[PDB]
């Protein structure tokens, strides 16, 4: 493998002329009014990874950025909606054309009620997620190796997912229905950012 | 009031030159699948009301389909998550321009926790709307001079509360929230009917 | 009203040469085996009823236990899966024809979650039944005119209601549902008495 | 082990002159009206199977529903509430002729709670079941090979639990108390279907 | 009705020579170790009542005291668990003779799930209680008028319900049952004081 | 009574040269990184009250704040946890003198687990406050007069609880207690403001 | 571990002129009227247990009934509370002098909420139970030598057991505490059942 | 490991002239009124600990309250919320410098939700603590080496965890937050021994 380590920003987006990019972020917790975001991971799909870890009160990250608003660019991430809140609270730039591999498995994988993400690349892709240093400090100064590759992990398989997820989607006929899920995806975000984060806001109560 | 009962369908739609229609169903209850359309109300918001006895098997209502696939007219609801539901299931068309005054309660009424149309017609105008019949036989052959009443009294209001709503979003500032989540609002009744009613699409688990 | 009220069994069945007898019980408490039967309660339909006061330790009712037997007669009762089930217990017959207007109300009162005979009785005929007696002691050698005339009122109505639900499961197509529902009945409630009454056999848990 | 695969229906029924018969289904899920049929496996008892592939959007299998409809053999399911369902909602035919090993575990296990096909198998015969597959991609269009031997090891112990289950039946005497069930799964299968999946249809509240 | 308060303890038992004696207590609330006794009732069942206010600190009792310890003379209480507990703690005598009206509803009114005295004095001798002043601020130095009658109204109907429950338990056979209840529920008192007050001590969990 | 409404802030403190100030907030809802601040009431005891109309937006009010942080004189709240939150969050200042009633009540009335402002007035002074508009728009530009009396209602009653609370803690020696929660509470505050409104810190689990 | 094994009964007592008999039985389930009797397994403490196979519909057992009701030997049980039950629905004779482990360890091993009698032998005697024939056919003609092997651990332990737990109440001075624990037993037993399996009959509700 | 075992109190303080001391009791159980203080655990923070025996009844320690008393010296445990409580309860003395790791756990590991101190060790420091020991008869007169290995594992971290919690309290801003919660934490523990040890004295409900 490769995992390019930088600090604040990718150094330029010579990497990622391509149509679409993986994204998943770490931070210190659930709550995006308390908890900093940590890492950003980014991959082409070429097997490779970017982590870049965020400091601390930083409020811009041009390329990130860049890539986070280009519309002719599809954000893949394992459930958006928390990943969008975080990174909208901490550049104060909404992304607006996603993918989320959660919302398409529970779209699909309606056999079973099992959608996190070490169920979906064991069943698959018979890919082992190791997920010891999911709860870990992320906001260490220097990264361990084994966050390292962890982080990486998160990303490496995205895009086969979404080629996947797109196969299921177009056999099943759901096609129009994920398409506006996932244009709606970002406003829930935002209601999370809001505070509407435990209500659904489409519940009878 | 002038409550006008028919059989079927409108005669014509001289009296829906309207910029936007209240809208409210009756059935014989919450599951689409199972409970039939029973009952379709109106109101242009001119004190008068329009109740619609539909016919068992009936499948079409050309003057009623007609003003809800008009995309100049935007229909209102009170939780048109169902009513959304119900309509595209009898008669094959969603619409795609909605209000809803419940969504809207959620958004702007954040100082309580009930946000039924009794409650919130009590707070808001101070009137008061008697649900008794909510629980009858609405696939009686004659309706009764009570149940004809109830009908048009969950149709008679929700302009005016449209109104206030509008006021409450634009001073809150969430308006455009309101505006996505009314977009998104068929397609969540649309996930209804395909076999999703008591999943939230967006949450974690 | 006429209440008779007889000790140990019916006179005679001069009475009861009909097509259905509404029958009821009242007991001790919701568990045959240690709740005995402390009344029976018998009408005909024709706005007069019979109550049968039981004595401690009877193990015989031959008039009684004629018509709960006699096949050509239906046996209208409210949630007989109860009083099926005590009937058996108590006099060692199991009426195998039957009707239950608890079921029928399940499977044509959908728009409706509260299905007692109270609620039912409110809703279908505008008569108000009155519960306060429902919880008192059945076993008083001497029943108080509330409980007698509370008793009698339990049967008075059944038929009725027996005639509009039938009219409702035709409209609706249910009338096979129903039937194969009363045909099963009896022996639910002898798998109450085995010892399976908190079990739905029928569940995955 | 031999076990024949077939797309659509089997050639014959050369291997089914029997007096019972084992069916299972696998869907796409637990919700008929959403997630189709997509494998059938049947078996005569003498250790090989059939595994019949049903395309998407396919309506017949006139071989399999003659053996699904001949009363002259039983047809035995574990968990047929579920697969009389699927099976009447995929073909238009309800079996009616019938034996569940769920409702007998039910009837005659009652030193466990745990009535698992797995648990079943495990004390009745010493027969490891690996459920790894039980939920995966049924509608794939090859089943791969730990698919097809495990959809061939949900019937090909069933005769067995059948004849244990009987002589149970039998020693505590309880024989015409599973007849009543069994005779009646077919309408609970039917309520299943018609929007009462959620309700016991039996119980007060 | 006549009540006589008394400071400390009773100036005498000239009114106690009595067979049976109805027994009451208020507190500060339901945890012994924190909330102190605060009234002693006492009634020789001819309609009149001794309410004793009970000083912070106070050790002794010694007329009440001898009272409480003497076993010729039944001392019945209204959930004498609580009673017990509270007089145990705060005069150092468990009695051990004792009639619980609340045991005693349980064994014979099994045709109710309300076994308040509220709810037991309505329905036995058609007396209505009020509760209103139950939580009260019991430690005041002088009580209220209102107080007082609450406080004599809970001791005024014992004896008439234990002469009742009495007959019941005759009628059906379970004094024998009732007996060795009575006889352990000093000791459930005890469990309660050492600190098992939350335990059911025979529950399998 | 006198009702003294003011915008954005006192006049001056001519009115409040005093030791104890009753104080009270109204807002949009319970989360106050998105209910903003509404009313502020004040009282001096003196049987007449303040309400504060705060405008959106607003940043600052001087003598109000400069109120607010005055170490000589004490706060009272009811539920000050709350309130002391949206004051910290809206002006900026923390308050650190304060006294809670229902703090007070939950370590006093321990004979009642009902501690609302409603029912405390109701037993400890007979006084009936009217909670029908706790529940509307306190963001409206005018207020009506109801939403004024109940809001100057929440103020009028705290100094004689807060004698009463003083006899009952000195009474029952947990002054040093309340001392000490009361001590704590602007932390508390802080914690809610902070993101651990949910969590209760020193909970096992 | 010499298991003597028998067919209805024990041949006499000779093995049994001792002061304390560890008692234990196995049956079809948790319910007496519905589950029979049948092991009972029985040992001296001498490291020998005999195992008695009960015959459906056995009445009688005059010698194993004789050793039951011998008020000079106390009985021994773990959850005596089901197998008091068992037996004296099954055989007619109550044992009336007890000890309990399950009591005794609720009144004990207070540092820990795991008082299964396999957590009990593990911990007090590093001795593993291993229960995987718990749930199995002891209804079978012919027991197989594990099932043997369990019915007899059940017992082999309880003697140990028994002096420990002497041991700790003495020490933690709660002997009178478990002697009227032990005292009462006998009738928790029986009001199980008479009915009131499900009914803590001290709670408030 | 150098584990001294001492009966009753420390000899001396030579080996703690330190500025912070890690503590740690065993007990019981949960409740400090029934469940006596059994060890306690001390630490220089060299790698060596202390556990002291502490016999029945025994109420004095005055070497080691002495170091307990000391304000110059932080007194650290993990959830002093307990050991606080029992420590008061058994001696009489409050500490008043300390600091909890589970309050530190709580304001720092918010990426987790288990902050258990075989969690926080296990991330933290890779340390493996087992926890076997934890549920055992902490009464024994004599502990077992395996006791005392475990008693002593429970303090030989907690200066490390104190280390990097300072670390990041400090890093993430919260000194001030730490510092009141830890200033409260005595009067939460004289709480619980008042009463008050199931209610969380600053909630709404």
């Amino acid at each position: 493998t490769e995992i390019r380590v930088h600090q604040g920003d990718l150094p330029n987006l010579d990497n990622y002329r391509i149509d679409a990019v993986a994204v998943d972020t770490e931070t210190l917790g659930l709550q995006p009014h308390r908890d900093r975001l940590c890492v950003v991971q980014l991959s082409s799909g070429d097997g490779t990874a970017d982590v870049i870890q965020i400091a601390k009160g930083q409020k811009s990250a041009p390329n990130l950025v860049r890539l986070l608003s280009d519309r002719d660019i599809t954000k893949i991430f394992h459930f958006g909606r928390f990943d969008l809140a975080i990174l909208a609270h901490t550049f104060g730039v909404m992304p607006d054309v996603v993918f989320c591999t959660k919302i398409a498995s529970k779209l699909t994988r309606t056999y079973t009620d099992r959608h996190g993400l070490k169920e979906i690349c064991g069943e698959l892709l018979n890919v082992n997620i190791s997920k010891q240093q999911q709860s870990s400090d992320w906001a260490a100064e220097t990264l361990s190796r084994a966050q390292i590759e962890y982080a990486a992990s998160d990303v490496l398989y995205l895009h086969r997912l979404k080629d996947i997820f797109e196969e299921r989607l177009k056999r099943e006929e759901r096609e129009s229905v994920a398409k506006a899920c996932f244009q709606f995806l970002p406003m829930r975000a935002n209601l999370d950012l809001l505070g509407w984060s435990e209500i659904d806001i489409f519940a009878h109560s």
